[PDB]
């Protein structure tokens, strides 16, 4: 019989009967779909059956018409409120407080609702629920349903339509009105070609989407924008007959574009606009305080100029913001208001400086020069203070008048935030003033105090030398400056990292203490979870405190043990034997006969679990997630019906029989059930043995498919675990009641009738099969047996149907089939619904329009959503109705919300619940275990907000389904697909909780929009929380590897001016005795010894930040590999060892994340093997120069980024093998054969320049010689070296490119090797003049080096883009110039790397600890092939040999080149070079000289 719950009670306001007649006159009035009225008749029934099982009938009604269409939560009345009747401003203002004017027009709102008729709230909403059901695919623009569904209500109101005495014929709603729409979105790309459509490949900023296409209809002025077909406005005509003529607009002279992103590192200066300022601002006071070198006034005055940074960059990020609105639309006027006052705050603040910077020199006005200081550096601390604060897109907003539009976007739509009141309001208030309060407190005693001291040294020594030949001394003259400042921009970039840093360490010291104080889970007592679980079952998994009757309170917790332990059991996990001692037993009273209950001696003090198999492991979890408190459940018999969704593309419904034997030893090991056999060698015995018992054919393959299915990867395994969602309620239902089953005792027939009945109206299970219509017949009939197999599910699928005339387009629908449905002659079941599209749904990517067809079908109230890959145990499923009463929703009071009074500051449901997220995060003796708890919570709490934000798993349907979708893919918006809907419900309006006692079991976006809105318009508590989570990782990882570059830069020049002095003896003890015994020098110790004070900070931050991966990435073991570990260093060099204890896990992540040489090298290039290898090149200069000590420590980490995914291969480094790698290598090196514009070439120009020219500087300065005393005609004339060298090789290049062609004119592969092989050695032989020019001194050479590479890429970076930029013959020249140049740098790095391992293969036994090694990381399923014929034998030890000769010969030949000028070092001992007049003394000048002229020496010149 039906719905049981508003029919069998007798105080319904309405009768079924009524709804019916409802429905099927609005159906014939408007000329709806036929079928879909009757879903949505079902739909709407059940929702109330929901409703109205915890509450009367007549408040059922009420909250659905309150949270549909009138209460403060309905969508309807925001779009009313802020379209219909503008008042947009007015919500703005209410929002930020936490006749016309808002109080009036909410009262008579209010009233004009509270005194609608029952049969009225009904009709409302029943049409509602049919304009939503129809809308194909418009379901992602709210907006337009709510201007139809107007539009609608106004003309049903006429006395137009009740007059006509006549249906509009079917289908009328759905061609007249939806389809152009439609046609209107698939015209933006699938441009139609000559038979059908193909992807339109337009630019992604000409192509309007769905955010842009319902933003028109939120503002009042967009609305008038609607011109009809002849040319008169829409909003134009009355009321009435406004909804008769809305097919004859045209939707294509209507809709703009109003986002139009641009370049990429424009937009992270206006969105984030609150971090630099606080960042910038107060380093640059820091530095100005503290800096004496350049009276009291000026210090302040200084300071004080500091502030007007702020301004500025408020100003530029005004700006830059005027170019992503359009130009006349709404919220534009606001931009030009807030730049005068900008103009003005900055004019005010740099108004006085420069009256104080100098009018005082020594004249009477001192008196009033302290006081203006002082006051104006205040108010540039006030400045600061006020910008950190006060969102960007809300300032100076109550000194505006009423203008048009007070704010740039909507404040209804996107800034209606969750207050977050309560107590966590001073938890995140405490946390976020600690964390300041404690960096710029330690960022100023480590970083800015103790870089005092260099700064007054290297600001005031001048150097003296001779120079060079064309600009003489001015440049190399003043080489401490340039230090000095490389110095400090280098320790700039960690005032970044620094803030991070300390993020990390707050946040888990306040979870530890807020999971200790509180008193929970005290360390650790765990001989205490197992003793008592009776209790914690009774009172948290039961419903019996409003169950009444109680009586014997143990009796019931044995109906529950019993099933959980049996399931585990009957999934072949625990042995015959090894459960009568895990279960409660009964024995009989031996005294008078009756049967009492035992309890397992496990469970109140002999191998329980196997070998601690996964058994130990659902229990042990099981077990503790008793401990928090659980709300208490309702009856199950009053809970909200719920529904499952799965996507479904292309996957296995079975393993099949053909694909578990196939060949044995043509791929991984052997048949697939050996492999599965071996991995759990504990079932299969059990299994054999059930088999025999059942024994005691197909069904045997059957069970073996099965068998294998539950294993493995399947979409079975995923229904057949979620479907335990049906027995643990009808388990529940037996246990609560126990008086329902005595009723009929003795019908084991009709108990387990009524059972089912209630399980299928508490529970729905519905799967998206799409592209049914088109299974291979192979696959068709796995699809029917999951439906014998579980009658109780639905599968929902598209369909076809050929043209109604020939040559238009097949119209589709979208049937669902349940499990009862009777059978046809073809083989299909005939469905219950079909419902009618208006063309092709798919045009996404990504499976979110699959969602989208087939969420009509959702009967229900909420939704839990999944993959196809979930397991859901039983033992994880019994609370389901605990988790889902985290919606405050079960246990309230109903208000009437239209009633008078009660005005909206004193409500309590404004902000609903939508999503809910589950638990992920799964998890000397005695203090190592506090200690590994402790840093279990640092690598538990750093992803606690990381990859936990948005991940949706239950959502609140009608909170959820009236705004927007559950899910959205587009070409044009690019999120995730996944976080999309998490970030939308915040900004409007929703909430996000999650729970944690249950078991989920799973930039190009910094372009994005919802980015902008979030950034500019969110309180300061929630935007430092939101930016240091997603944005401010990966903004993270670029400042480090920023660093990095920036460090080698300053390395080189402070090493080569540390190659020119004298040094000054220093103590690190006390050197206050200013004598400078070498009497004549100049020192530079303390700036050497920055070197050591930044190598320290730089690992530590490198230590914490990737130590909490470790965990989350191999917590497997380890406890008892750190007993082994521990005791091999209880006298080992500790402190040193700790280093190179630290420099492995970047080898271990990066061989993870990741065969023959060539294609592992091409796809691993280009990212990590380039720059580290210049790096590799220029720490070199720096530790054959001057070899500071703390610098070996990068020597281990370079080398270990270039060198571990060479050690991390499979087997491949025996003998032959390696040289066989060696084959392919050449063979693939002979085959390799590889202001609107001013924007691209200014950001691939700068920076890569100044790299250049810093290495440049370098080299000059160590060629001239300082303290050599020698006159003006000199000089060395360095700068020609380089020219000299640099451009001499690409001369070669054309020279002997046109004498290539010239020859063919006047093979190919030929003609390329021998290309190819002038074009190595001619490199080579410019690194030996190179050598020579300076005089066979090899520190001065290798410096040489750095920069001519430097200066190659240069031109090869800004000539190639500038001619893309911009001719055919210049072009095709321009390409093969490149190309081969590129070549000999990509052989020679290449070959050097399989070079430095020789030392590796003289060893016999390799591959034996090699195997040793990486099984331990992980195991694959390993196989060897025997596979070596007599002729194969034979001829491959005869090929290898042949290379490894070859091999050997290119290594002498290299080796060659060095020792070459090495041993000539020797020979030459006159000079080099004699010239004069211009190319004067142009090799190099000096063969001996002095570097010493100190000591006695009182004043000479040595100019
Ligand atoms: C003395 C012998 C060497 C002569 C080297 C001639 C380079 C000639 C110019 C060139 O090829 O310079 C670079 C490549 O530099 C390098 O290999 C530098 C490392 C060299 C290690 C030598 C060890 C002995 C091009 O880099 P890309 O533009 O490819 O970088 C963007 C990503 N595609
Ligand atoms: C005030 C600080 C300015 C820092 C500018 C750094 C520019 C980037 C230098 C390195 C670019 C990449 C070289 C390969
Ligand atoms: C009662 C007022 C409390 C204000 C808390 C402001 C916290 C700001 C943190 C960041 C400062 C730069
Ligand atoms: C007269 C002395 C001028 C010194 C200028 C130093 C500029 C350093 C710029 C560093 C950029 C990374
Ligand atoms: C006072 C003499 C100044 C000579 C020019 C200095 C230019 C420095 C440029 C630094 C670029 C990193
Ligand atoms: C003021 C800082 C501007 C942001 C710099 C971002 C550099 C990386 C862009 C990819
Ligand atoms: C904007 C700078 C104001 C300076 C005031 C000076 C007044 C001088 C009075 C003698
Ligand atoms: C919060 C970090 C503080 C570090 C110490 C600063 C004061 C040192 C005084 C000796
Ligand atoms: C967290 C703020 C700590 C402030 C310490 C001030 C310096 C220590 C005393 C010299
Ligand atoms: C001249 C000092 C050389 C020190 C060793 C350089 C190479 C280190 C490789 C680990
Ligand atoms: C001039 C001092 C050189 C010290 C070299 C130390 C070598 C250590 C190799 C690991
Ligand atoms: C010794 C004080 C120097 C200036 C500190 C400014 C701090 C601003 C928050
Ligand atoms: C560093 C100043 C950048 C200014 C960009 C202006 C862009 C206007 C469209
Ligand atoms: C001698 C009186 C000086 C007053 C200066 C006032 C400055 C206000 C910004
Ligand atoms: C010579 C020191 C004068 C300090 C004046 C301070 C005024 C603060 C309002
Ligand atoms: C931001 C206030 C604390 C840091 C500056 C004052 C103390 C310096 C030692
Ligand atoms: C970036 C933080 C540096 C902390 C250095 C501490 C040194 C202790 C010996
Ligand atoms: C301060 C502006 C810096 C712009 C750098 C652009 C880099 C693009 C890759
Ligand atoms: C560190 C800032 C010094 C500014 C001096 C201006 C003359
Ligand atoms: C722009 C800061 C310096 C001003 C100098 C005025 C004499
Ligand atoms: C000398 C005191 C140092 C304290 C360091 C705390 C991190
Ligand atoms: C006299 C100007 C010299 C500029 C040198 C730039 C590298
Ligand atoms: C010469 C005064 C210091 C200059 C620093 C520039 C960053
Ligand atoms: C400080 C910003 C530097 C950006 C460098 C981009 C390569
Ligand atoms: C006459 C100045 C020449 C400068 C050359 C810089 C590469």
């Amino acid at each position: 019989e039906p719905y049981p719950a508003w029919t069998a009670d007798s105080q319904s306001p309405v009768s079924i009967e009524q709804i019916e007649d409802i429905f099927i006159d609005l159906t014939n009035r408007l000329g709806f779909q036929r079928d879909s009225m009757r879903n949505m008749f079902d739909h709407f029934m059940v929702l109330l059956d929901s409703r109205s099982s915890r509450m009367s009938p007549d408040q059922a009604l009420l909250s659905l018409h309150a949270d549909y269409i009138g209460g403060d939560t309905a969508n309807y009345k925001k779009w009313y409120f802020a379209a219909q009747l503008d008042m947009d401003d007015e919500i703005g203002f209410r929002n930020m407080s936490l006749d016309n004017s808002l109080e009036a027009a909410d009262f008579r709102w209010k009233a004009k609702m509270n005194q609608l008729s029952p049969l009225e709230r009904v009709r409302h909403i029943a049409l509602y629920l049919l304009c939503w059901g129809e809308a194909n695919q418009v379901r992602f623009t709210a907006e337009c349903l709510c201007f139809i569904y107007k539009c609608a209500l106004d003309y049903l109101d006429s006395p137009l339509c009740q007059q006509r005495q006549e249906p509009m014929p079917e289908g009328d709603f759905l061609n007249r009105v939806i389809t152009p729409i439609y046609h209107f979105i698939r015209n933006q790309v699938y441009e139609i070609v000559d038979g059908r459509f193909v992807k339109r490949e337009r630019d992604h900023n000409k192509i309007v989407g769905y955010d842009d296409l319902n933003q028109l209809f939120w503002y009042p002025e967009g609305i008038a924008k609607i011109v009809l077909e002849d040319g008169t406005k829409l909003i134009e005509l009355p009321l009435e007959e406004r909804y008769l003529r809305l097919g004859d607009v045209v939707w294509d002279d209507v809709f703009f574009k109003t986002y139009k992103e641009t370049r990429t590192w424009l937009h992270l200066v206006t969105n984030f606009n609150r971090i630099w300022v606080m960042h910038i601002s107060i380093f640059w006071m820091y530095f100005a305080y503290n800096s004496p070198t350049f009276l009291a006034a000026y210090k302040w005055a200084s300071c004080a100029l500091g502030g007007t940074v702020a301004s500025l960059i408020q100003i530029v990020a005004t700006l830059c913001e005027w170019s992503f609105v359009p130009r006349k639309w709404a919220g534009a006027q606001h931009l030009s208001r807030r730049f005068w006052f900008l103009c003005i705050i900055f004019g005010i603040n740099l108004g006085p400086i420069i009256f104080v910077f100098a009018y005082d020199k020594d004249t009477v006005y001192s008196t009033a020069a302290h006081v203006v200081a002082a006051v104006m550096f205040f108010v540039a601390v006030a400045t600061i203070i006020f910008f950190s604060i006060m969102p960007l897109g809300g300032l100076f907003t109550s000194y505006m008048k009423k203008s048009t539009r007070r704010y740039v976007a909507s404040q209804t739509f996107t800034a209606a935030f969750a207050p977050l009141h309560g107590l966590d309001r001073w938890m995140s208030y405490l946390v976020w003033v600690t964390v300041f309060a404690a960096k710029y407190s330690e960022s100023y005693y480590f970083l800015v105090l103790s870089l005092r001291d260099p700064i007054r040294i290297l600001s005031t020594t001048a150097m003296r030398c001779t120079g060079e030949y064309w600009w003489g001394a001015v440049l190399c003259k003043v080489q401490p400056k340039i230090v000095l400042g490389l110095v400090i921009a280098t320790d700039f970039i960690l005032f970044f990292l620094d803030t991070y840093l300390w993020y990390i360490i707050v946040n888990t010291i306040f979870s530890v203490g807020k999971s200790f104080y509180l008193g929970i889970s005290i360390l650790t007592p765990w001989r205490n979870i197992f003793t008592r679980l009776p209790k914690r079952i009774y009172s948290k998994i039961l419903a019996t405190t409003d169950m009444e009757i109680k009586y014997k309170p143990k009796v019931l917790i044995s109906q529950v043990w019993n099933a959980i332990i049996i399931s585990m059991y009957r999934e072949h996990l625990l042995a015959i034997d090894h459960v009568q001692k895990l279960l409660y037993h009964q024995v009989p009273s031996e005294i008078e006969g009756k049967r009492t209950l035992r309890a397992p001696t496990f469970f109140v003090s002999t191998e329980f679990f196997p070998r601690d198999s996964e058994a130990e492991r659902r229990i042990s979890f099981f077990a503790q997630s008793l401990s928090t408190p659980i709300p208490e459940p309702l009856p199950v018999d009053n809970m909200p019906t719920f529904t499952v969704l799965t996507p479904h593309y292309a996957e296995r419904i079975l393993l099949s029989l053909r694909e578990i034997i196939r060949e044995d030893d043509q791929f991984s090991r052997v048949t697939l059930l050996e492999y599965l056999k071996q991995l759990h060698p504990v079932e299969w015995e059990c299994f054999v043995k059930d088999t025999k018992i059942l024994a005691e054919a197909p069904e045997y393959t059957l069970r073996t498919r099965i068998w294998a299915s539950l294993r493995s990867q399947t979409l079975y395994r995923t229904i057949s675990g979620f479907m335990n969602y049906s027995r643990a309620i009808k388990l529940l239902y037996r246990v609560e009641n126990p008086e329902i089953v005595q009723m009929f005792g003795g019908n084991a027939e009709g108990l387990e009738r009524e059972l089912e009945k209630m399980a299928r109206r508490k529970f729905k299970f519905l799967v998206s099969m799409q592209r049914l219509a088109k299974f291979k017949p192979h696959e068709l009939e796995n699809a029917e047996f999951l439906l014998r197999a579980y009658p109780d599910l639905q599968i929902a699928y598209l369909d076809e149907e050929p043209p109604l005339t020939e040559g238009e387009e097949p119209r589709i629908y979208s049937a669902l089939i349940d499990g009862h449905c009777e059978i046809l002659d073809n083989g299909r079941r005939r469905p219950k619904f079909r419902v009618q599209l208006s063309g092709n749904p798919i045009l996404g990517d990504g499976k979110s329009d699959n969602q989208n067809h087939a969420l009509i079908f959702y009967r229900g109230e909420y939704i839990q959503l999944i993959d196809a890959n979930q397991d859901n145990y039983l033992e994880e499923c019994l609370k389901i109705r605990s988790v889902l009463a985290e919606f405050e929703e079960l246990n309230v009071e109903q208000v009437n919300p239209y009633a008078p009074g009660l005005r909206y500051e004193e409500q309590t449901t404004n902000h609903p619940v939508a999503i809910v997220g589950a638990r992920e995060y799964i998890f000397v003796a005695a203090g190592k275990e506090q200690t590994f708890g402790t840093l279990f919570a640092r690598t538990l709490s750093q992803i606690g907000g990381k990859l936990h934000y948005g991940h949706p798993d239950f959502i609140n349907a009608t909170f959820m389904t009236t705004r927007g979708g559950v899910s959205k893919a587009q070409k044009g918006l690019h999120l995730n697909e996944d976080i999309y809907a998490g970030m939308n419900a915040m900004l409007r309006g929703g909430r996000i909780k999650h729970c944690e006692y249950y078991q989920c079991g799973k930039g190009e976006q910094m372009l994005s929009r919802e980015y902008y809105y979030l950034g500019t318009q969110l309180p300061v508590d929630r935007f430092l929380t939101f930016y240091y989570a997603h944005p401010g990782f990966h903004l993270n990882n670029l400042f480090i590897q920023l660093s990095l570059q920036m460090f080698m830069l300053t390395l080189v020049n402070l090493s080569s001016l540390a190659h020119e002095s004298i040094m000054c003896i220093y103590d690190r003890n006390k050197p206050k005795t200013d004598v400078l015994v070498p009497i004549g020098c100049y020192n530079f110790q303390p700036a050497v010894d920055w070197v050591r004070r930044y190598t320290l900070s730089i690992f530590i931050v490198f230590w914490i930040a990737f130590v909490p991966i470790v965990v989350q990435e191999l917590i497997e073991r380890g406890l008892w590999k750190a007993t082994q570990r521990f005791f091999c260093h209880l006298l080992s060099l500790s402190p040193m060892f700790e280093v190179f204890a630290g420099q492995i896990y970047s080898s271990a992540l990066l061989s993870d994340l990741a065969i023959p040489f060539s294609i592992l090298y091409s796809r691993f290039a280009g990212s990590a093997i380039y720059m580290g290898a210049r790096s590799m090149l220029m720490l070199l200069f720096g530790t054959v120069a001057h070899w500071q000590a703390p610098l070996l420590w990068f020597w281990a980490s370079l080398s270990s980024l270039i060198f571990a995914p060479f050690v991390f291969n499979p087997h491949q480094f025996a003998w032959e093998d390696f040289f066989l790698d060696y084959r392919d290598y050449i063979r693939w090196l002979s085959r390799g054969n590889n202001a609107h514009r001013t924007n691209l070439i200014m950001a691939e120009i700068i920076p890569c320049a100044i790299y250049a020219a810093g290495c440049f500087i370098a080299f000059t300065f160590i060629n001239a010689q300082t303290g050599v005393k020698t006159t003006d005609d000199d000089r060395v004339n360095s700068v020609l070296r380089i020219i000299i060298c640099t451009l001499a090789p690409i001369a070669v290049n054309l020279g002997v490119l046109f004498f290539c062609m010239g020859m063919s004119c006047c093979t190919g592969s030929v003609m390329a090797g021998i290309a190819h092989g002038v074009a190595v050695i001619v490199h080579i032989a410019f690194f030996i003049v190179m050598w020579v020019l300076e005089s066979f001194n090899f520190v001065r050479m290798l410096i040489g080096v750095v920069t001519c590479i430097q200066c190659q890429r240069l031109i090869f970076h800004c000539m190639t883009a500038l001619m893309l930029t911009r001719t055919q013959p210049s072009r095709e020249l321009t390409a093969k110039v490149i190309e081969l140049s590129e070549f000999a740098a990509d052989f020679v790095l290449g070959h050097v790397i399989l070079i430095c391992q020789l030392p590796l293969i003289i060893i016999p036994k390799i591959d034996k600890f090699h195997s040793i090694m990486l099984f331990w990381l992980k195991p694959s399923r390993q196989i060897r092939p025997p596979i070596y014929s007599l002729k194969q034998t034979r001829l491959r030890k005869r090929m290898v040999k042949k290379y490894c000769s070859l091999y050997f010969l290119v290594l002498a030949i290299f080796a060659g080149c060095i020792i070459g000028p090495a041993v000539a070092s020797a020979k030459i001992h006159k000079h080099i070079g004699d010239s004069l007049d211009g190319v004067v003394h142009n090799l190099f000048q000096p063969i001996n000289t002095t570097n010493n002229d100190t000591g006695s020496q009182m004043s000479t010149y040595q100019s």
